[PDB]
């Protein structure tokens, strides 16, 4: 039929892939980026989506929307919505039981269902694919967390349809990640698979069973408020403390200063997966004072040591709920950029008494990769 795509509609970042001729291409956006922030901004003149939206967040915090996935398919009264709302700069209001985000856009008050905000993100992902393919894109598989209920899946599906997509199927993220690695193609006895998914804002452990190639979710665990961004935070605080010791100044109430430091820390954290030190080079960070410094891998691990180690606790709980020893796991699959952290891999490999991890697919892209594989199956192109 048409060309069908796989879309990871992520809490922090979204990613789109296409399976063409026995090969997945993860598609770079117009800025060369293979992932796109799940951000939508509203200004005096325009509606911004992705990188453009995330780049003006410090300047426009009340009209720049993110974490829409934390709201999707939920009711305003839901306690989860009530805690989370306390940590966003934009407004969330009640429209007859259902949460809406309220913003100012071109001088008028406007509100949006979370599915409408995620539809804007999905629109961007579709455009991304169409720019690469040079063809109209309609058919898609969109992924969701394994714990999403009927209402959250429907709303996700509805976000796709508002975007003009035909959602072939909603499938689970950890199932998508297993598909990416072709685990459902390893013919033999039933396989027990653990997915260790440490993203930007969420941490998910899932245990799946694959019998004759069919997936069942045995267990889910994790922490909906632990992600790569928590590690970034600790580096930010570390560097704010260091600037204060050095310059006897506190940069904390300058939003742009803290934003620019945070972006540098995000970059440094990635660098630390590959190198044993990272440099921070910020021109005129605060009151005209430059900030050139660095951090070692060791210092980064020390700052985060409790957070890293504690990831093993939901691993133990998922195993318990699935009724399995750790030795019963046949495949371990890494998803999320933070699973590139050597200390995390080491922690998890040691926990599984030396077992090798599925880590060769970019963990930022593994969800979209699997979703693309599955898109191709469903449309008859694989
Ligand atoms: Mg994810």
């Amino acid at each position: 039929k048409g060309p069908a795509v796989g879309i990871d509609l992520g809490t922090t970042y979204s990613c789109v892939g296409v399976f063409q001729h026995g090969k997945v291409e993860i598609i770079a956006n117009d800025q060369g980026n293979r992932t796109t922030p799940s951000y939508v901004a509203f200004t005096d003149t325009e509606r911004l989506i992705g990188d453009a939206a995330k780049n003006q967040v410090a300047m426009n915090p009340t009209n720049t929307v993110f974490d829409a996935k934390r709201l999707i398919g939920r009711r305003f009264d839901d306690a989860v919505v009530q805690s989370d709302m306390k940590h966003w700069p934009f407004m969330v209001v009640n429209d007859a039981g259902r949460p809406k985000v309220q913003v100012e856009y071109k001088g008028e008050t406007k509100s949006f269902y979370p599915e409408e905000v995620s539809s804007m993100v999905l629109t961007k992902m579709k455009e991304i694919a169409e720019a690469y393919l040079g063809k109209t894109v309609t058919n898609a598989v969109v992924t969701v967390p394994a714990y999403f209920n009927d209402s959250q899946r429907q709303a996700t599906k509805d976000a796709g349809t508002i975007a003009g997509l035909n959602v072939l199927r909603i499938i689970n993220e950890p199932t998508a990640a297993a598909i990416a690695y072709g685990l459902d193609k390893k013919v033999g006895a039933e396989r027990n698979v653990l997915i260790f998914d440490l993203g930007g804002g969420t941490f998910d452990v899932s245990i799946l069973t694959i019998e004759d190639g069919i997936f069942e979710v045995k267990s889910t665990a994790g922490d909906t408020h632990l992600g790569g961004e928590d590690f970034d935070n600790r580096m930010v605080n570390h560097f704010i403390a260091e600037f204060k010791r050095k310059h006897k100044k506190d940069i904390s109430e300058n939003k742009r200063a803290v934003r620019r430091l945070r972006t540098a820390c995000e970059r440094a954290k990635r660098t630390l997966s590959s190198s044993t030190q990272a440099s921070i080079e910020i021109d005129s960070l605060y009151e005209g004072i430059d900030f050139y410094t660095s951090i070692t891998r060791a210092r980064f691990e020390e700052l985060n040591a409790d957070l890293f180690r504690g990831t093993l606790d939901p691993v133990e709980k998922a195993l318990r709920d699935a009724k399995l020893d750790k030795s019963q796991i046949h495949d371990i699959v890494l998803v999320g950029g933070s699973t590139r952290i050597p200390k995390i891999q080491k922690l998890l490999q040691d926990f599984f008494n030396g077992k090798e991890l599925n880590k060769s697919i970019n963990p930022d892209e593994a969800v979209a990769y699997g979703a693309a594989v599955q898109a191709a199956i469903l449309s008859g192109d694989k």
